[PDB]
């Protein structure tokens, strides 16, 4: 198995190295038949002679062009012939690169700007993550105390703990009767027994969380004045800052420092990512945090540190349970990419994209266009490019409503059109189709490069779906599972790619058409279903909708539902395709994106709507609409309220205007800053207006009422 890829300079000279991991062997592989390179285009090859005497002058010495064999590839499909001019330092480069796209032979210059170790694995077509040896998880968290100031490392590490499969503990240095505890004399000795752990354990990858911005530096900070190694790579060397997006990141060479923080960021969207907020979401119970209650060790060296404990063997627990979980996934989007995890994890999905094409190029003999100038750059952060639909919906209570999906419509628009900047407007062609709206015109005569590509990803994920549905191992199913999920977190996002400001594939008309072809589907779709199917469209979204036949008896809506589908996609070109995905006993739909309804089995999804006098008056108003059918009775819900609000008589329960109370918690050495826990208490016309109204009063526009008599 592979880990990573960095080279070292053994004097003027660059060299690779490996980092594999092989059969209960870890070790390094260092290759020097290996040279950096950039292609250049050219006036006629004929100049050859001329645009190698190039120049350099890197560190206070000569940077040259080293050999220089002529090559034949291809440009977005069309053939073109190139000169590799290759090198000898990937830092002879950056130095050398201008001076020829500003020769008048050259017309340009590509591939110039790839990272040598990410050039060498894609060149040589090694996949990092591969075999399926075990490798050794630990992750770990500290806790500090946030002196009375701000300065990262003032606080001493009053805390340090791990997990793992076999345990999870904590050591520190003060006395806790605790069985998962280890206590230390000093701080000096407890990063020691971590050190000595680290070592006994040895992982081949180290998971924490936000460990990149907070762990590991507090630690370093810590020891830079405590006299103390952070001997922590397999070389017996120290974490070391390494730059990435603006943002600064921490590889641990012959480990993998995988910081769950920039991972769980991506898939599930979520108001915030605290620990507690993530562990919640992904597998339901719950934590406990918002500190500086480590008052537990500050002179007031009080106990309740037997409270800190548990929650730092927590802190751990999770980290290492959602890494067990989160990882899989990065395992497969870095072996799908083919590159390395400490940097995959580090990167947005849409650049996993771009390492998804670099590396198809290669494999199939193409140029990568550049990424854009600064310029080109600017332009495209040039907004409002265009996403399909949203139209306004047929308000009112509605009962036994159909909701119907398109599988993966833009993926599988992209590939049914070929919509690719390659096969744009391509001259001469001689078969093609013609973007619904604003006429461009995808050829059709050659697969497209990412049409194929996504063809493929589509392909391969067919197959697996389909072998989980025979396998009883379980162990290759949950496997399976994740090659799926990653094949389909990449192949959605190829849309947004064409989108991408970066992108060196950048093509805004793919884009357009895309969305476009998307609009006459899903109308084709909303046609067919109200003429030939006597339905009554609800409310479009750009995958699908909702509908059914007002008054309609309900099994049967069903039945007419499951047979409009197969009428359809007959009638749908290539791989567009609606399904059947679920079946609501009501519900109602506010507006463009405020709606909600309930299965037949009591479950209700609404998003856009959702005090606590206002929490349970907008609720008892949703059950009455939703679970009793009653516009009514809910309004005479809201009615019941706003009256006895101006009558006075509710609990002082339901209420919990900032700042104003750090107005009497001022007895209590209570030096609140914002950062300390408080779930603080704090008008007629206010309740009834700033609070309930509001609150009762969207889901209500759905069927007029309004503010007024409401009173
Ligand atoms: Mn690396
Ligand atoms: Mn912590």
């Amino acid at each position: 198995m592979i880990l990573d890829v960095d080279y070292i300079t053994e004097e003027g000279k660059p060299v690779i190295r490996l980092f594999k991991k092989e059969n209960g062997k870890f070790k390094i592989e260092h290759d020097r038949t290996f040279r950096p390179y950039i292609y250049a285009l050219l006036r006629d090859d004929s100049k050859i002679e001329e645009v190698k005497k190039i120049t350099g002058e890197r560190h206070g010495k000569i940077v040259r062009i080293v050999d220089v064999e002529k090559v034949e590839k291809k440009f977005l499909g069309k053939p073109i012939t190139v000169w590799k001019l290759y090198l000898e330092h990937p830092q002879d480069v950056p130095t050398l690169r201008e001076k020829v796209r500003e020769h008048p032979a050259v017309v340009d210059i590509f591939e110039y700007d790839i990272p040598f170790a990410k050039r060498y694995l894609i060149d040589k077509g090694l996949i990092p993550m591969e075999g399926e040896e075990e490798l050794k998880i630990l992750a770990f968290d500290i806790e500090t105390l946030y002196h009375e100031g701000e300065e990262f490392g003032k606080g001493p590490i009053i805390m340090i703990s791990y997990a793992d499969e076999n345990e999870a503990r904590v050591i520190t240095w003060k006395n806790i009767d605790l069985p998962y505890v280890e206590s230390v004399s000093t701080e000096k000795e407890m990063i020691k027994r971590f050190l000595r752990i680290i070592r006994e354990k040895d992982p081949d990858i180290i998971v924490t969380y936000n460990g990149d911005s907070f762990d590991f530096p507090y630690l370093a900070k810590r020891a830079e004045k405590l006299g103390i190694k952070l001997t922590i790579g397999r070389d017996g060397s120290e974490p070391k800052m390494q730059r990435i997006g603006d943002m600064t990141a921490v590889e641990v060479k012959g480990r993998i420092h995988f910081d769950l923080y920039h991972v769980i960021r991506t898939t599930i969207n979520l108001p915030t990512y605290t620990l507690e907020a993530v562990y919640e979401a992904i597998f339901g119970k719950p934590k406990e945090k918002v500190y500086a209650d480590e008052i537990a060790k500050a002179w007031e060296s009080g106990e309740n540190l037997e409270r800190v404990a548990k929650y730092s063997m927590e802190d751990a627990k999770a980290t290492y349970e959602l890494g067990k979980e989160f990882l899989p996934m990065e395992i497969q989007l870095s072996r799908l990419v083919g590159q390395p995890l400490w940097d995959v994890s580090r990167s947005s999905t849409g650049n996993l994209v771009e390492w998804f094409l670099l590396r198809k190029a290669y494999e199939r003999n193409e140029v990568a266009p550049n990424k854009p100038s600064e310029e080109e750059y600017q332009r495209r952060l040039r907004e409002s490019y265009t996403g399909g639909f949203v139209k306004e919906p047929e308000k009112g209570l509605w009962e036994n409503i159909v909701y119907l999906d398109y599988k993966s419509l833009y993926p599988s628009i992209i590939i049914t059109h070929n919509v690719s900047p390659d096969t744009l407007n391509l001259e001469g062609c001689k078969n093609y189709d013609i973007a619904p709206q604003v006429g461009h015109k995808f050829c059709k005569d050659i697969p497209g490069f990412i049409p194929s590509l996504l063809g493929h990803l589509l392909e391969e994920r067919q197959k697996i779906k389909t072998k989980m549905k025979e396998t009883q191992d379980p162990i290759e199913k949950i496997l399976l599972d994740y090659r799926q999920k990653a094949i389909k977190l990449l192949a959605n996002s190829f849309y947004g790619y064409y989108g991408y400001a970066k992108a060196r594939w950048y093509c805004k008309e793919c884009a357009e058409s895309v969305t476009a072809w998307g609009r006459k589907y899903i109308e084709l779709v909303w046609k067919e279903l109200e003429e030939k199917f006597g339905f009554k469209v609800l409310y479009i979204d750009t995958d699908g909708l909702y509908a059914t036949i007002p008054g309609g008896e309900s099994e049967e809506i069903k039945k007419k539902a499951l047979e409009f589908v197969k009428y359809i996609n007959s009638k749908l070109p290539g791989l567009l395709e609606l399904e059947y995905e679920g079946f609501y006993k009501r519900g109602f739909f506010v507006t463009k994106k405020r709606y909600a309804v309930i299965d037949e089995e009591g479950k209700v999804i609404t998003r856009g709507l959702e005090s606590e006098i206002a929490k349970e008056t907008q609720a008892r108003v949703l059950e009455t609409i939703l679970k009793h059918g009653d516009v009514e009775e809910a309004v005479r819900i809201v009615k019941e309220v706003i009256q006895k609000l101006a009558n006075y008589e509710i609990p002082p329960e339901k209420l919990a205007p900032h700042v104003a109370v750090a107005k009497k918690l001022a007895a209590k050495g209570v030096k609140i800053k914002p950062g300390m826990v408080i779930g603080y208490i704090v008008d007629a016309e206010y309740y009834i207006e700033n609070q309930v109204l509001p609150a009762v009063l969207r889901i209500l526009e759905g069927f007029g009422y309004r503010k007024e008599d409401l009173r």
